[PDB]
């Protein structure tokens, strides 16, 4: 029993964080196999971040400028390239620690483990979502470029983000471990904002369904709803479109605790439009988004508490 | 910016989680040098000391990753067993065993046959029981804090009441709160919200920005614990005030000052506003994980 918001163990990943120099600029490395992956924004220097040229830049480069340490051991760098906005770093040594691992690029919605690092060194683990808006809500200080979120389903490290900057609301922009940016998003100190964000629908009712497998049924009503009906309702909250593959998706759960899955979409209309009035779901009193099918699956007892 | 639950790395702990078997049980043991500690309960009205001296050192399986360790000596202390095996872990990090208070939060390693499955922090209610997640198999995972290179391991998982909380002790066999580790009738106390621990959330929220919650006034410590105490919040202390003294001097709001927030929070609520994405005054945040986090600190 329980439902918490929870990280996978960060220690596959703690064993390759490392500290990235470049002249004044230090951020975290990623450091698998014989190669550290880190933001290309460690070769500029602040006033270049406005306009940079990072070709132009990374030329002008060469290996003993960049400066890698593990630990309290310095790597050699013998050689560098950039593949998007990640610089590639080849080092002398392979990590010995390095797991067994994939480079995933996810879809908003997913779930993901973030291990906040500075200096090279973990400071924390938290559960994130990537949300429609491609932006990500972390808690990341000046310094924590370069740190990664992953999935380990499966002893397999699947790394899907790695930090790169702060919006001006305070949200989070990354790019997958291909360089490749998460939204609208560029490496530069130009003007960019976060588009308005939704909230994620299915993870809603993931979490709703997870609500009734621990217990609790007191949302539930005698309603239930058409697809098309219930996306008109949601689209007036902010809420994502309920898509044909997320219903099927929601399958599963939907025959673990006996709810249709457009009986559970009446329950949400009806909370939608109510509110919880003093009462709360799973310890919130908001209805929470960063819950997939999947983690519900993850976390929760195969059986229901009826 | 932003602010979220975070839980310290897991790392050095994970390499000390190890499966433990007895009979038909199995559970989690921690692997610390040549010692794998343990809840009793595996050996299982049970007199641990009978059900104990009727079992061999062959009896008890220990398996870290792919490989079985030998049991080679057993003794209980209080409700934990200690397992001696023949090999020290090469992986046991810098640790000490400490006892924690109601109120202190820290991260919980949920284990299954061995394994790690997940990381998240939690805090010691003022009843004694944790709000977890776990799951049959989940006993014998531990809960741990982090100071500079050295794990201190706080909590050992040992059960779940019948309202879905949890129960467990520290490292030397004593629970936490008045349970007994048997199946009989038991049940956590009404619990209270950790005040300072409110207080503090609330100086976190005002460092990310947020500062509707605010006011002109102040309040004395007496007429805020009648307050406190209407609403089954914990009392706040002196102590308490002076913990608080870092985040009142860097947002400029005194203690007694963010006290008059609270206290018009709770008469009030928070109409239709939410405080760093939450509509519930959040506990589990002592003003140390809210320094920490808005500080850096590694480990
Ligand atoms: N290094 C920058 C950044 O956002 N850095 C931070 C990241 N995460 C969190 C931060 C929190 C506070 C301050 C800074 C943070 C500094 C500001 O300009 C840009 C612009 C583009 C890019 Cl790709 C990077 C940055
Ligand atoms: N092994 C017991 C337990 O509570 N174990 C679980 C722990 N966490 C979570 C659980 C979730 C579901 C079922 C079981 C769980 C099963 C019930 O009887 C006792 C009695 C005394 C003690 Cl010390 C332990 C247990």
């Amino acid at each position: 029993s329980g439902f918490r918001k929870m990280a996978f163990p960060s220690g596959k990943v703690e064993g390759c964080m490392v500290q990235v120099t470049c002249g004044t600029t230090t951020l975290n490395g990623l450091w698998l196999d014989d190669v550290v992956y880190c933001p290309r924004h460690v070769i500029c220097t602040s006033e270049d971040m406005l306009n940079p040229n990072y070709e132009d830049l990374l030329i002008r480069k060469s290996n003993h400028n960049f400066l890698v340490q593990a630990g309290n051991v310095q790597l050699r760098v013998i050689g560098h390239s950039m593949q998007n906005c990640v610089l590639k770093l080849k080092v002398d040594t392979a990590n010995p620690k390095t797991p067994k691992y994939k480079f995933v690029r996810i879809q908003p919605g997913q779930t993901f483990s973030v291990l906040a690092c500075y200096n090279g060194s973990p400071s924390g683990v938290y559960q994130c979502a990537m949300r429609p808006n491609f932006t990500i809500k972390g808690s990341f200080l000046n310094g924590s470029c370069g740190s990664v979120g992953f999935n380990i389903d499966y002893d397999c490290v699947s790394f899907c983000y790695m930090h790169h900057m702060e919006l001006p609301t305070g949200v989070h922009a990354g790019t997958d471990l291909e360089g490749n940016f998460y939204g609208p998003f560029v490496d530069r100190q130009t003007a960019q904002a976060a588009g308005t964000d939704t909230t994620i629908t299915v993870n809603v009712l993931a979490w709703l369904y997870a609500a009734v497998i621990n217990g609790d049924r007191w949302f539930l009503n005698r309603f239930t709803t058409t697809l098309n009906d219930f996306n008109l309702v949601a689209m007036k909250y902010n809420y994502e479109p309920l898509t044909q593959d997320h219903v099927d998706i929601l399958g599963p759960l939907s025959a673990q605790t006996g709810i249709a899955v457009l009986d559970m979409c009446a329950s949400l209309k009806e909370l939608l439009q109510n509110g919880m009035n003093g009462r709360t779901i799973l310890g919130s009193a908001l209805l929470e988004d960063e819950f997939t099918p999947f983690d519900v699956v993850r976390q929760c007892s195969g059986v229901t508490f009826q």
